[PDB]
């Protein structure tokens, strides 16, 4: 694996709390198919089933502002909070910067 | 059970290209340990080993600017580009409903 973890949560009524595991795959060398040809699947074919749309939109939402960075040992995460629709969201992101 | 896909890539020399699969787990009901207690690992224990630090920094880099949205059928993705260090990165993120 190449893997990092993020966290995401809502405020208010019906607040949700999600762990999200980001698995990275390098596309520099593609896999082979049964005929020995390069298989381009990993470059365009998305995984599924997807989580609820408001959760995906919340996690992927563009937001430039960082409320602050947390740290313990040599692990640093950044916390962001923002509104999508009428819901307030927080996400916590690995940030080795 | 619950998964979305994003794409990440560099411009220029030693330009890289990554698929990132995002696996979501709902933490509302924790799993049980062998003695019947609630196990809190999923709320704080990060997965690993991690990809290169510059790759993580680039994918995670906060950024509010969207160069544009791409669409086919009922699938919409947003494309963002920005500089990290001396490298220009693009990322493609699933974005309902834009
Ligand atoms: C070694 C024991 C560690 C246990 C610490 C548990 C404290 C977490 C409490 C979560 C509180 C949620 N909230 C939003 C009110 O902060
Ligand atoms: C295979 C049926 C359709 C052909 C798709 C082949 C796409 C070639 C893409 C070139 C990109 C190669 N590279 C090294 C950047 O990964
Ligand atoms: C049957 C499907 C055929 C798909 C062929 C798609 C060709 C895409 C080539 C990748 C382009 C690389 N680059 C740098 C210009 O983005
Ligand atoms: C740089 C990535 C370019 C590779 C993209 C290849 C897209 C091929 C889509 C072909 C559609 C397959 N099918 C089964 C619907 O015919
Ligand atoms: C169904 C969703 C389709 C997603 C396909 C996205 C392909 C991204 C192509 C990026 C390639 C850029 N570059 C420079 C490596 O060629
Ligand atoms: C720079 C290369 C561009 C690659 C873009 C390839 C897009 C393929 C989209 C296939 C999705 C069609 N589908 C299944 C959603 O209907
Ligand atoms: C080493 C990584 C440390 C991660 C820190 C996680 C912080 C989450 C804080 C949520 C509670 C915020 N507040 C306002 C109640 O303090
Ligand atoms: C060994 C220490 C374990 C302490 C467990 C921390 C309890 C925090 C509870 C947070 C509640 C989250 N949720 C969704 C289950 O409600
Ligand atoms: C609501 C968020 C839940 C946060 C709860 C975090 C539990 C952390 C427990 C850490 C214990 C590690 N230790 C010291 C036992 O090895
Ligand atoms: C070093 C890993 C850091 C552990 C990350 C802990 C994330 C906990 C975030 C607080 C959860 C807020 N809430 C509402 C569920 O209590
Ligand atoms: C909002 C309250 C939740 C805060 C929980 C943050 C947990 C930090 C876990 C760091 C793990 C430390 N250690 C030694 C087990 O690696
Ligand atoms: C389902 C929609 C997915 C469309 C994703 C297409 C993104 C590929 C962009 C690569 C380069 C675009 N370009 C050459 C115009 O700059
Ligand atoms: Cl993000």
């Amino acid at each position: 694996e190449a893997c990092v973890t993020s966290w995401l949560w809502s405020e208010g009524e019906g607040a949700v709390f999600y762990r999200v595991d980001l698995h990275f795959t390098n596309l520099g060398t593609p896999p082979l198919d049964e005929d020995g040809r390069w298989d381009p699947a990993l470059m365009y074919n998305p995984c599924g089933p997807e989580p609820p749309a408001h959760v995906v939109r919340a996690y992927n939402q563009p937001a430039g502002d960082v409320r602050g960075v947390w740290g313990k040992g040599e692990r640093t995460y950044a916390e962001q909070d923002f509104r999508v629709g009428g819901t307030r969201w927080h996400r916590l992101l690995r940030m080795p910067v």
